[PDB]
């Protein structure tokens, strides 16, 4: 019998740990989008099954541009889904089409999470085992370290949250942690020279958190959205809030939110949506889908991150008359390269 090693970490990172591992966590995520974990469960969950379905839905993108019934029957076939024992409705919208292929990303990142949590020969044969939470944060080979309430960007990124947060329902800040992704060190500096820098919200799924700890922020070949193919980022809390899928944990909902330094260079600004972009214009670094408002820039501030200066917003939103007319009422950052990204801290939010 092998013996089990005490905890190295701190409560708040155990939390942390047990909710982005959580198996529940996982499967919950599963029947949000409407999958069948009876029929597919995490255990089961491969690479070849999803890219099957990517292949389903690259056949059904053709046949948008065999019936949509017949090539759907075979997406609802390789991918199983719940809809309370009725017919499943076929995929026929450019819409379904890209909520399907979000559903897959997000099931491809569990199951990343899932390869990840997979007990090695190399594990088995040692005598002592790390407790599990020791395991799983070092699985994601990614150094965390939990924000002190009186360093001064812990009061920076919180005046970041409170200025730029939904008015009303503004969400709790529980805890901060430093993120120092073992590998995205070497990437970013491809990119030194490369000014404008700016720390920049990023909300997402639980389900997604561990996948992202592991391999960062990325572009996959079949995501997209209002500004196309690339990294999509804010500068108001409240616009990335509303992609924090939570979990019910007691009276209070749980959410986690990433902050990103973001090299911008040179930005090119856009005010209508514009789905097929895949890179910036030539001369351009990234591209600014500007919003009706903008964290006032009076009130900008800067934080030293590895010797670089990058800029923190600290103002309320406040409107940007030139882009009133926008069909952006929040803006979206774009960057169409994963190396303009660094991943720099992690927010629990109840
Ligand atoms: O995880 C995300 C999106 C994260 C995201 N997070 C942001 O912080 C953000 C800010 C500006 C514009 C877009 C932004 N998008 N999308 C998933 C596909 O992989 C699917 C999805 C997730 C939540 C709500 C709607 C769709």
């Amino acid at each position: 019998m092998k013996r089990v090693q005490p905890c190295s970490l701190d409560p708040a990172t155990q939390k942390l740990i047990t909710n982005i591992f959580s198996k529940e966590m996982f499967k919950n995520t599963m029947a949000l989008m409407d999958l069948d974990v009876k029929k597919m469960p995490l255990g089961k969950l491969s690479k070849q099954q999803i890219a099957r379905g990517f292949e389903a839905l690259e056949a059904l993108e053709e046949a948008l541009k065999q019936s949509l019934e017949e090539l759907s029957s075979h997406f609802y076939t390789v991918i199983p889904h719940n809809f309370g024992h009725s017919q499943p409705p076929p995929i026929n919208s450019p819409e379904l089409l890209q909520a399907k292929k979000d559903m897959l990303l997000v099931l491809a990142d569990i199951e990343l999470a899932q390869a990840l949590q997979a007990v090695s020969e190399q594990e088995k044969t040692v005598e002592e085992v790390p407790h599990p939470l020791d395991r799983d944060y070092q699985l994601l080979k990614c150094q965390l370290q939990l924000l002190d309430s009186g360093a001064p960007e812990y009061k920076v990124i919180q005046t970041y949250l409170e200025q730029t947060g939904s008015n009303h329902r503004c969400p709790t800040l529980q805890h901060i942690w430093k993120v120092n992704q073992e590998g995205e060190e070497d990437r970013f500096q491809a990119h030194s020279k490369l000014g404008n820098r700016k720390l920049l919200w990023h909300g997402t799924n639980m389900a997604v958190v561990a996948a992202i700890l592991t391999s960062g922020l990325r572009i996959m070949p079949h995501s997209g959205g209002r500004v196309g193919k690339g990294i999509y980022f804010a500068s108001e809390n409240s616009k990335s809030a509303g992609y924090v899928i939570g979990m019910k944990c007691g009276a209070h909902h749980v959410g986690y939110m990433f902050l990103g330094e973001v090299a911008l260079g040179r930005e090119h600004h856009i005010n209508t949506d514009n789905p097929s972009l895949k890179s910036p214009p030539p001369g351009f670094d990234s591209v600014i889908a500007r919003g009706h408002t903008e964290p006032d820039p009076t009130q900008d501030t800067e934080l030293e991150l590895d010797g670089q200066q990058v800029v923190v917003p600290q103002g309320q939103p406040v409107p940007c008359p030139e882009f009133s007319s926008s069909t952006f009422s929040q803006s979206e950052y774009l960057i169409y390269q994963e190396s303009q990204c660094r991943l720099r801290y992690l927010l629990e939010v109840h």
